């Protein structure tokens, strides 16, 4: 859990997918089927391939599979933070790993999916690890 900045490039090489190395560190892009290991069979917990944080969970979890399917509000947003970049008149509101600059995916608000949050998270696109809470 200490700071991934310090962590060399190398590191990252060697720490996860070729995809996640580029993707995480300035958002090259969000391209499924990257990995034959990448598996979603079991519904639990999303983790972050680079460090393995909780940035998102099956509570608010609304699909069963696809390349690039919407999540309502993360597990608490401390493994994940949501920021707004102003590129142009008009803002859109980046997704990032808490631990880590994963904004390679973005949410959109006033999507109307009668939700709290009314949120439309769009990841889980790179081969992100999914983690098996039981399923039994
Ligand atoms: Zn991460």
């Amino acid at each position: 859990m200490t700071n991934f900045k310090l962590i060399t490039d190398t590191e990252w090489r060697q720490r996860l997918s070729s995809e996640e190395y580029r993707v995480l560190r300035e958002a090259g892009t969000e391209a499924p089927h990257t990995g034959e290991y990448t598996n979603t069979t079991t519904e639990g917990i999303y983790s972050c391939r680079a460090c393995g944080t909780e940035l998102f969970r099956s509570t608010e979890k609304f699909n069963s599979h696809c390349g690039w399917p919407s999540f309502f509000s993360p597990l608490a947003g401390d493994k994940v933070i949501e920021r707004t970049d102003t590129s142009h008149g008009m803002v859109r509101t980046e997704v990032i790993c808490a631990n880590c600059e994963s904004h390679l995916g973005h949410v959109f608000a006033g999507e109307g999916y009668d939700t709290p949050t009314d949120l439309r998270y769009c990841i889980n696109s790179v081969c992100l690890t999914l983690i098996p809470a039981e399923e039994s």
